[PDB]
């Protein structure tokens, strides 16, 4: 699916990317590059098939953070990603796994269009580049490096979410996850089990504690 | 409801009760007092109103622990208690909130009778005593003191399970809970978030680690 987006090259690579083993040498952009200057960026990533439970709290977290000064960063994927980003509009930044002349995934086209208009989409791929395993992985590192904090509402083991969670640890980004029952989100529960992530046991307090840590007003 | 239990004096008060600020001065018993001389006693306590999820794993915990050399200790209450005890039979000990000439609660009479017959019931009251305010708290102190480890599968804030949880901490009895969703078991979740309990993220590993720790053959 062609995007028909009008895009250009990003003038300056965010310094947040310098922590990366292999920073992007060149980035392409469509939308509001001012979003890159915001004080609080929160990554929200997760499974392509969240439960109603996960979906419900993903919406609240995204909506409330975006409404109170944060910018939500994600990969625009089916499920948790696109849910967070739609509910954060227009304070949201997407890292694309393909070049900006294409929409992926197809079914998210409507929301992705709205991000291109009112939010920001970045890509490391100039044109004609359909997504492949390595480009999903590569853009995940950008999602993590760009963000101050990383939330994973729900995720299985051996998922992109878990490789991103490893990156979050490697790059010292605080990891947060939703409390989940046995067997429903083994990835996030493993992170809890090993003390590699903090549980979000109260949505409003978590949000307010984040706002304060970054000198924004609470709710 | 009368029990028709031919209860005895429990002649030797278990040393485990000696840690209490107010040890029971006299105890009464019916059933197998040898259960008191076992290497591993696990308290399983919780809400009177468990979800199907909590119920399902309580059954598994109780059954597997009882089958592999542990004894399950509880209060015989509606919900988690009676579920755990029924599935632990005959390796189970009930601490009764009433004298042993009565059944309490009435609706648990069948399992409670099975416990009198094949497990063990203890009480701090001799006769003619139905429970009153505080007698539940009182027998809970006994459940905790007797047990090596305490499992709370599900519980609300301000419940009896939480006051028992405070006792477990006071006496350094390790405390474990089931992973629970936001807004379902605020009691156990608060324990988890405050680092006061450990989560059971893998039922089989939890059990095998517990066993090993008490020099029992792993499953």
């Amino acid at each position: 699916m062609k995007s028909h987006f009008q895009y250009s090259t990003l003038e300056n690579i965010p310094k947040a990317f310098d922590i990366l083993k292999d920073p992007p040498k060149k980035l392409y952009c469509v939308g509001d590059t001012k979003l890159l200057d915001t004080p609080l960026k929160v990554a929200i990533i997760g499974t392509r098939r969240p439960t109603p439970y996960s979906k419900q709290h993903t919406i609240t977290l995204a909506r409330e953070l975006a409404k109170n000064g944060a910018v939500i960063v994600s990969g625009g994927a089916l499920g948790v990603d696109i849910i967070a980003q739609e509910n954060a509009l227009p304070k949201t930044i997407m890292l694309s796994p393909c070049s900006l002349d294409f929409i992926y995934p197809t079914n998210n086209h409507k929301v992705i269009q709205e991000i291109a208009q009112n939010g920001l989409i970045l890509s490391e791929y100039e044109k004609d580049f359909m997504p492949i395993k390595g480009s999903f992985l590569a853009r995940n590192r950008l999602v993590i490096a760009l963000s101050d904090v990383v939330i994973i509402p729900q995720a299985d083991l051996k998922s992109g979410s878990m490789s991103s969670a490893r990156l979050a640890q490697k790059y010292q980004k605080p990891l947060f996850v939703l409390p989940q029952r046995l067997n429903e989100s083994d990835g996030t529960n493993e992170l809890l089990e090993k003390g590699q992530a903090q549980g979000i046991f109260n949505i409003q307090n978590f949000i307010n504690t984040l706002l304060k840590d970054y000198h924004l007003k609470e709710m």
